[PDB]
Parts: C-alpha cells; structure tokens; sequence
C-alpha cells in the first residue's frame, strides 16, 4: 500500500537507497536534505544555520509548497550519523552540537511533518541507536541525541500528539549500519555485524505496506551476527 | 563535609534558594544563569547565543577563570524551565528551542565543567523530571530535554566518562516544585502534591557533605503526597 | 482497560491485525477460525457443516471450555467474505449459503457467547456493511445477510436481550477495506477511498478501552475519503 | 389481468386462502410446500433437508418441470412460522435455524423462481413483519429472519436484480394476522385487531390483478384498528 514517501537525510548512505528502490517500484520519493538528491522524485535544500526555529521554518515550509494537500504514505527520518567525545573531551561541544542538528533538529522538524503530511494508518520511522539504550561514556553526544529520540516515539505513541489516526512511530535502532563510508574508517571491523542498507529498504518496504507493522512507540533493535539480522523489541 | 559549591540556574526558584541556604552556612557560592545573583559569592554571566559552541565556550572560559586551581564540592545543575506542546502544535520549534537551551544545553556544560573543577569524590545534580519516563505527548520538547539529561546522567555514571574518582553524578527526577510561578499558572491546584523547595536544598545539602548520598547514574524520583516527600529510584 | 478479547474471525485480512497489534499489547487473544491462527493465545477451530445447530453448538462448546469460569472484554466479530450475484445468477444459491454462513452464523454464535461470556460492561462488535443499508440488487446473498446482522445490534441493544449489564454490541457498516486481496483482485481502483486496516484496529482499541464507546445498538458507518476515515451513525 | 399463480407456503393459514380463494375464480394455482395442497391445480412438495442449495435446487427443478414454457402471474411467497427466544436462551440455535429454513429460504428461492417464470408485469409478494423495523430482543431468530426479507425486497426493487420488466417485489408487513391457531395460542387477546386473512386475499387479489398496486421494493404495514385495516408503507 504504498505510492507516496519522504525521506529526511535523502543523500545520506541509507537514505539514498531508500530514494532508489522506491524509485526502482514507481512510487513518489522526496528527499528532505543539506544537498539535492537527483535520484529523487524532488529534493527539498536544509539551510545552514544556528537557528533551530529558522531551518525549522524553511524546511516545513518548502514541503507544504511541494506537497499542498498531498498527504505521504510515509515519513523515514534517517538522517543521522557519528561523533565521538566522552565529557572531559576536547570535542564535547563540537560533537554534541553536530549531533542535536543531526539527530533531535531532524526528528522533531519531521514529526510535526508527519502530523500535517501523514496519511491516517501511514508511518514515520525514527533513527535511534540502541548503544543508547543505556549509558554511552564515550559519546555522550551520541546517546544523548538518540535517548532523546527514542523518549518522542513514546511521546508520538501518546494519545493526544498529533499523530495521524492509525498511524505509527517506530524507533529503529541500529548497532552499526554498513556503507562504504563506514567500511573505509573502520577498516579491520567484522563487516558480518554490521547490517546492510537492504534489509532496512526491505523493513521499511513490509511496514509501510502493511505486511507485519508493529506498534507504534515501537523501539526495533536491529542486530546483524555474521550476516543474519535480527529485529527485536526494546521497552522504554 | 563541603565549602565550594557552583549553581548551575542559580537566580531561578530552586537556584536561588541553594545560594541562601548554602551562603548563610558561608559556603563559597558562584552563580551561573542570564543574570546575576548578588547574593552569590560569585556570578558568571550566561550569554545569549543561538550557537552552543558559542555559549559552551564561554561558560567553561569563565568559570574556569573564577577557579583558576580551586576543585569545587559540588555543582548543581538546576536550570531548566516548562513548554507543553504536542507534535501538532505552531509554537512547537520555538518551545523546543527553549526547552533544548535551558535543559540539553545547561546539563551538557555542567556535566562537562564537572571533569575539570570536581573534587574527587564529589557531586554533580543533573535535574531531570519523573515524567518523561515515560511518553509526554502533552509536552513533546520537554519530554526530549529531560529525556536526554536522564541518558547523560547513566554516562557519566560509567567507566572513562570523564567524572573524577568518587564523584557521583545523580539526576533529580520531580514531578511539581511548590513555587509562586506555579501557584500563579495552576491557582486553583492541590498545592499538598507539590515538593517544597526546602526539601530538595535539605537533600543537596546532605549527599554534598558526604551524609547519604546514592549513587553515580541515579535516577531518583521525587513524590510528596500531603506535604510529605519520599525519594524513589528509577531505572533506566 | 482490556486485556481478555476473542476475535471471530481471527485469520481474515482485518481479525487479523487485530491478533497482531493485541498480542503485541500482551493481550490474551484468542482466534476463532476455520484454521488456527499461530500468534493468537489460543484458537478455537470451527468445524465445517451444513447444519447450523452443529457449527454453533460445537464453537459454544469448545469456548465455553477455553474460558471455563473467565469472562472476556470484548467479543470482535470480523468474520464475513463476499460474493457476488442478482437473484437471476445461477450461482446465487451457492454464494446465498456461502454468505448466510459467514455472516449470520458467525454473528449470531457471537451473540450468544456474549451473553454467557461477555465481562459485565463489555463490547461486542458486529460485522455489517453501508452497502446494505438500501437495497443490493447485485449481490443478493450479502445484503441480505449484512441487513440480518443490523437488525440483530439493534435486538442486542433492546431490553432482555441477554446482553450483559453495561455491555455494547456495536456494528461496523464499511464500503472498502484496504487489504493485500483487494489490491490483487480491484487493481485500477481508488484507494484514497479505501479504509486502512490500522484505523480500525486503532478504533477497536477505543471502544475496548472505554473511550469514545458509541452506544449498543449503534450502526457505525466507515467512509474514507481521500484517505481520511469517519464514523457517521447510520439509523435502522 | 391474471391466472397462473404459485403459492410458497400454500398450506398453511394464509397459503390456504389464496389457494381456496383463486381457485373459487378458476385461477390455475401450484402450492409449494412440504406437503400437497390438494385444493390447488398442481402441488410441488418441499425436501425436508439441511443443506440450502439441496433444497434450493430440488425446489427450483420440480416447479420449472411443472411450468416449462409457462410464465406465471404472480408468487405470494406466504411461507414462514414463528419462533421465540432471546439472545441467551436454550433454543435460540434451534428457532434460529427453523425461522432461517423458513422465512430466509423459501424468500430467496420465490426470488429467484420470479426471475425465471414471473410474467412481464407480474407481481412477487414476500412475508415481512412489522415487529422486526425495529429490534426484536426476546425473539432473535425471527428478527433477523424478517429483517432478511425486508432488505431483499428492497434489492430486488433496483436495478438489474433480475426481476421481469413491469414486475413487482412488495414486502408485505403484519402484526397479527387472525389465525385459528393464533386463537388457541392467544385465547384472550383483543381479535379485533388481528388482521383477517380474507383482507390480504382481497388485497393480493387488487395488486395481481394491477388495481391500486404499491411500487416495488414497497413494505406495506398491515394495521387493523378495531374494524379497518390499513396498509401504511413503512421504510427502509
Ligand atoms: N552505521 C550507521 O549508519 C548507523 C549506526 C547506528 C545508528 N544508525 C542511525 O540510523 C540512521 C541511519 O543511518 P545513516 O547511515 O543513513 O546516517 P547518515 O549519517 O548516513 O545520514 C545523515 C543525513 O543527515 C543529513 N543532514 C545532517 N543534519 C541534517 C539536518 N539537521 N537536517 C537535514 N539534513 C541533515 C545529511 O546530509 C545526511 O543525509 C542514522 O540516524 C544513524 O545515526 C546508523
Ligand atoms: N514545578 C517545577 O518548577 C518543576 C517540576 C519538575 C521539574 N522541574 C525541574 O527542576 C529544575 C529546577 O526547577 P525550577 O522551578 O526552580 O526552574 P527555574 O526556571 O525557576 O530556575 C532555572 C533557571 O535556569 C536558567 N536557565 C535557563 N536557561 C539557561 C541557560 N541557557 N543557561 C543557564 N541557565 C539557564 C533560567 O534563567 C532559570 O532562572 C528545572 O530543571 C525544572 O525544569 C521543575
Ligand atoms: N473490503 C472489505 O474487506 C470489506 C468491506 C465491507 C465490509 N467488510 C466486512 O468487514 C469484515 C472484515 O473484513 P475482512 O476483509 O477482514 O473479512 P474476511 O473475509 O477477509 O475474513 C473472514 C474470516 O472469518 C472466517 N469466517 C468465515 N466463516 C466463518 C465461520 N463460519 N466460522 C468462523 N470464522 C469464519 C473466514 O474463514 C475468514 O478467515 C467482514 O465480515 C466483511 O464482511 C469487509
Ligand atoms: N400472526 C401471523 O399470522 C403473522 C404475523 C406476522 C407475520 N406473518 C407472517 O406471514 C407469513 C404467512 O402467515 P401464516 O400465519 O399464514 O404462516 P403459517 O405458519 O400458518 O404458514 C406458513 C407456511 O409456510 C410453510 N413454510 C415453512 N417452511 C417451508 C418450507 N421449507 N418450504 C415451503 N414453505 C414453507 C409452512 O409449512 C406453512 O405451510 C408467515 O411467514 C408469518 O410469519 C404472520
């Protein structure tokens, strides 16, 4: 059930996929990002800025131009990423800024699109991380943006959000996901433990058409062991 | 056991409150929040930026001026603030911007002065609120905030995070403060089901001089019922 | 506010959703079908016949020993099918028996397991269709056993009935239900006008939780259009 | 304007009379029932059987060999009985199937043997039931066997149902017909509100022969005060 999506952090690794298979199956697939992605039915440009409130604006600003009344099947936020930093670091300012733009800006600018552009029954999918589902000395940064990430499925989960009737969030979260970016920096890891883009395409392809959906305020561990994956419930 | 105490939100209700009880014990006082506490030992003055970096920085310049060699006791993190707002509501960003800088922003800083000026042994707050354990679809930016500070406080409780030898970060997890804000918004309220101020400067006091305090990644939830207070653990 | 609910019709496109989202609520749901259904918590398997009285004395039967002394929230009774035909069609009473079987059958064992089985203060749901509320002359066998079944939530919202104290027998009168076979079987069709299995899972929930519960005896309309699902009171 | 005519239900009180009366005009009229009407010229008799399309497909073969070529003038389906019995009695299963075997069966076989020998022009009559526009909690079975009938004469009214150009399908819809076993079942009720079978005969009579005939899919109501007995329509 499915010819319309969005894909927030479209040119990024896993987004970028999501924005080909879709394509490759003939639905609509927007790509929300800091650059254009040509693959993309459309591309909508995220302004560099301090201001929350002002890329806030701009960007639910130019999917109300591009969409108009046209509600969307569903909304994937997997625009995220990676920094480093315990709290005695150096780089604890610079990351956990990095992060918060990365992770709770992108998720909260998507769900207030999902309460305005989601279909009733449709599906905004959150990035999370599951090193955050406890503590994360050594990138405080990094579980910090996430927790708070996995806390709004909760929320969203909640009567009285805003969330579309029938609607859901899932929470997907991730140990490492495999690209090519990840394979160059961490050369001698295991690449079986790492999970291909594909299986998440594939998950988000049974889900956004009905096949299997789980609840929303769902926290989904997705776990790969020597080439298997794994999706598993987390409780928050 | 205690002499050197930072306020982190210092001219706010609970903030203030802390300097008194404290500076008439004479404890060494500095305050830390957009304005002054002339009833403090000592005031840095929290600029205001849209830019954390911007901000981080300079805290950490001042009050790393202020102390100079000097470990201090104590610091106490009680900035923050209130926003409701579910997903679907218009000031939802501009309530999140807020909701990010007086909670995400404050308790990050303090966790990270707390490698650099605490005492071996000695103690970080964090405040965090009993409400977003769970899902605030209400109040999504305050959820987020709260939900975030609660994830740092299980970081800094763990090994190489940054926290000296001894020192025990603890989030303090209340469900209404007993102010004159709050009597004023919520008039006609069961006021008996609110925490006095008086209670929690009681509690700082006591796990700062070494008598009863918990343990580091504590998340400890804060009830009164009929005028009387409980502490009850959390877990993550 | 329900955790006990039995689902007649538990293998079907919509029933069975709701064993998903249920179950996943660690519901105890239990599937009554022609076949079991293996995420349920239990399954009662009905038994084909030509005699109504044996169908419906062994679902009584294997039932009344699957609870023994428990009482259930709420009784869903999704089971129906469809089959085509004016009263010309050589194949009207092959589809007349066929229906009559899916619909009234399976509605009136529901009824009288309610009675026995329903919690004090219970739901019920019927299986109707809006399609009935006026005359079918293409489908013979359907709207006359859909018409039977709206005359049947109005005899269980009279008084002496059998109907448990505070309980609500409810019918649900939709045009289409978006599921897997009607995207295979009606290809070309609008599904804008089409009603997405999760908003009715998401409903059921309500009225089983005590909120927003219409009254016994009510005909519930589902209509969507262009994606937006209402419940309108239709009046026998 | 008419001769031929079949009789479902046609030894049975009212069956009798038309029988009796339509003959005592040289009417050529077949009784179809479960036993022979030996006042009529030509008696089909139903197979006592629990399999619909069984008795459906036997019924519907002896009156096509008894007609061949020859289109009748009109079918007064007057068959049924009545059972009671609320939701959570003993017998509804029992009455459920009795009133189903004889209201929604010998309706939907009359249906279709008027698409197939009715007369351009003709007329089928259907037993409805006043009691069953409304619910009918202490008599379940018999509500929605009534309620069955009223819907189908509403289908058979539209379009492309089947039904001879010209012809007719009118419910018509009692509340108590005078009977002389309804005088041994009911010994002290005030007759003169039972309905006497002679004014349906007169006016079945009016309606074959084109005088003063309803529209079809009508339910004419059938209320005698005290003397007069007028048809009111009722409507769906
Ligand atoms: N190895 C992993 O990739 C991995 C590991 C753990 C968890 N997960 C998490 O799951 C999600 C999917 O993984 P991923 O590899 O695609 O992340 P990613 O780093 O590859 O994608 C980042 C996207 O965010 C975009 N961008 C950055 N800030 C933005 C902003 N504020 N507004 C709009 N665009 C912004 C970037 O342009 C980019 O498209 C991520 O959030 C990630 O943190 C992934
Ligand atoms: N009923 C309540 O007031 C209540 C209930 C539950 C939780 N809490 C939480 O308990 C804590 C203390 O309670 P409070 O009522 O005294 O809050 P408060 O607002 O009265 O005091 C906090 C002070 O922190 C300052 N602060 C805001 N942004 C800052 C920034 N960017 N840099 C430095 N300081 C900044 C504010 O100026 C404010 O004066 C807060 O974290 C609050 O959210 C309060
Ligand atoms: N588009 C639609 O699917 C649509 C439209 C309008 C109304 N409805 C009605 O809503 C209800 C649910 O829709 P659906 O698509 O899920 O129906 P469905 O046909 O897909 O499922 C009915 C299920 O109940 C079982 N059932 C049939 N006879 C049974 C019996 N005698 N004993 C026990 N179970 C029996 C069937 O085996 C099947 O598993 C149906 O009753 C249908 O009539 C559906
Ligand atoms: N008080 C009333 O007389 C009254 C009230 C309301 C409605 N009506 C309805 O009007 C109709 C005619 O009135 P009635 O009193 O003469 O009913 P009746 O019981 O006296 O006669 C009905 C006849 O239909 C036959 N019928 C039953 N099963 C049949 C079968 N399987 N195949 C063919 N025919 C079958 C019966 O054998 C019987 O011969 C009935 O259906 C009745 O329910 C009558």
């Amino acid at each position: 059930e499915a010819r319309r999506v969005l894909v927030y952090g479209g040119r990024g690794a896993l987004g970028s996929r999501c924005v080909q298979a879709f394509r490759a199956r003939n639905w609509w697939v927007a790509s929300i990002d800091v650059v254009e992605n040509e693959e993309a039915s459309a591309s909508v440009i995220v302004k560099m800025t301090d201001s929350f409130t002002e890329q806030a604006d701009q960007v639910t600003a130019e999917v109300g131009k591009l969409l108009g009344d046209q509600k969307v099947d569903a909304i994937l936020c997997v625009a995220g990423g990676w920094a480093g930093g315990n709290a005695k670091s150096k780089s604890l300012f610079k990351n956990c800024d990095l992060m918060w733009k990365q992770s709770i800006w992108t998720s909260t600018i998507s769900s207030h699109l999902a309460t305005k552009h989601l279909k009733e029954g449709g599906l905004l999918t959150l990035a999370g991380a599951k090193a955050a589902l406890d503590g994360t000395p050594g990138m405080i940064g990094y579980g910090m943006a996430k927790g708070a990430v996995h806390q709004l499925c909760q929320s969203l989960a909640g009567k009285n959000s805003g969330m579309p009737s029938g609607a859901a969030a899932i929470a997907v979260l991730p140990v490492t996901l495999d690209t090519p970016m990840n394979r160059k920096s961490m050369p001698e890891a295991d690449f079986s433990s790492w999970t291909p883009l594909e299986f998440l395409v594939e998950t988000f392809h049974d889900w956004i058409t009905g096949n299997k959906r789980p609840n929303s305020g769902s926290l989904i561990q997705v776990v790969t062991t020597d080439g298997k994956t794994e999706l598993t419930p987390a409780y928050f």
